[PDB]
């Protein structure tokens, strides 16, 4: 995947404000900021790659920035971090993965609990919320994910 990163970075604060200010929230997130675990994925690049990960996300998962940037978040679904698209996961609920997938395809807010694994192989339940984000053009371009170790 040779995902390309936005020069000058991402407007994470602007998107967090946009999220808290959204008119018809389908899921209540409550106040959020950059201190929590989050990632921003580019819906317009091949396989919706992570283009930004907050430090709390890297800390929670045990992975470094170099290891998560440019990858579809699904790698967390395997203790070895090897998860091929369309593959039947052996540790994660298929309906769950399908739910995330359709929500993402439809720019629909979604919230799920998904089994994930940290870099050292430690299993945990990830309480995940994905909210589509509009960039400067006004159209949905990114998705912001909020991860919470349950
Ligand atoms: C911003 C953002 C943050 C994210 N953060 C995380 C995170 O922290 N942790 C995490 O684990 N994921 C996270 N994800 C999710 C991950 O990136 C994928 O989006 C998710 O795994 C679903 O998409 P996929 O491409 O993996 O689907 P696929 O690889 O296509 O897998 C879908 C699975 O569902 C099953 N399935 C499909 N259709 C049906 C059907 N009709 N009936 C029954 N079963 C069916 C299949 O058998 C398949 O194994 C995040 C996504 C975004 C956009």
């Amino acid at each position: 995947m040779h995902t390309l990163y936005a020069p000058g970075g991402y407007d994470i604060m602007g998107y967090l404000i946009q999220i808290m200010n959204r008119p018809n929230p389908q899921v209540e997130l409550g106040p959020v900021d950059t201190s929590c675990a989050l990632v921003l994925c580019d819906l317009k690049q091949k396989d919706t790659p992570i283009v930004y990960a907050s430090e709390a996300f890297l800390y929670m998962t045990g992975y470094s920035n170099a290891e998560v940037l440019g990858r579809n978040c699904r790698f967390l679904q395997s203790p070895d971090g090897m998860v091929k698209p369309k593959s039947t996961r052996k540790y994660v609920d298929s309906n769950t993965i399908n739910t995330m997938r359709k929500a993402i395809d439809r720019n629909a807010e979604v919230q799920v609990e998904v089994v994930n694994f940290k870099k050292n192989g430690q299993r945990f339940v990830n309480f995940l919320t994905m909210i589509p984000v509009r960039d400067e053009t006004g159209e949905y371009r990114y998705s912001m994910g909020f991860q919470c170790e349950t």
